[PDB]
C-alpha cells in the first residue's frame, strides 16, 4: 500500500482544494502554490528546492493560466525536490 | 503529511527495486511493469483501468526503450486510474 497511499493522496488532496470543481474541475498552477506551501513535505527550505520553489512561483503563475493538472502537481512538488539531474542528490 | 508521504514513497518505492543503480540509475519501463502490478493499488482489474493497464504495457515495453522516469512513474499509474479526461471518473 506503499505506492497506493501516494497515489491515492496525490487525488485526494487535490479534491479537497476549492477549485476541484469551480476552476476548471481543475485548479490553475496558482492555487497549487499554496498547496506546494504545506502539503509538499511541510516547509522544506533549507536543502535546496529553496532556489527551485521560487523559480516555481514564477513559472507557476505565468504558464499556468490554463490550468494544473496531476501531472503537473507531481512535476512540480518532484521538480523543486529534485531539479538538478534525477536520483543524484537523493536516490 | 498527506501527499509528503505521497511523494516520499513514490521516490522511496523506486530506491527500492533493483535497477536504483544498475540500469540508467532509473528503471526500463519494463521494470515499471512489475512495479505496477503490486504497487499501483494492490490489483485494479475491474473498474476500468484493465483496458489502460494492457494499453500500458504495450506502450511500457514498446516506449520504454531508454528508461522510465520517476515522472512516468506518476504517469502511468495515473494514467491507468483516470485515462479519458481527468477526473471525471473520480474527483
Amino acid at each position: 500500500s506503499e505506492l497506493e497511499k501516494a497515489m491515492v493522496a496525490l487525488i485526494d488532496v487535490f479534491h479537497q482544494y476549492s477549485g476541484r470543481e469551480g476552476d476548471k474541475h481543475k485548479l490553475k498552477k496558482s492555487e497549487l502554490k499554496e498547496l506546494i506551501n504545506n502539503e509538499l513535505s511541510h516547509f522544506l527550505e533549507e536543502i535546496k528546492e529553496q532556489e527551485v520553489v521560487d523559480k516555481v512561483m514564477e513559472t507557476l503563475d505565468n504558464d499556468g493560466d490554463g490550468e494544473c493538472d496531476f501531472q503537473e502537481f507531481m512535476a512540480f512538488v518532484a521538480m523543486v525536490t529534485t531539479a538538478c539531474h534525477e536520483f543524484f542528490e537523493h536516490e
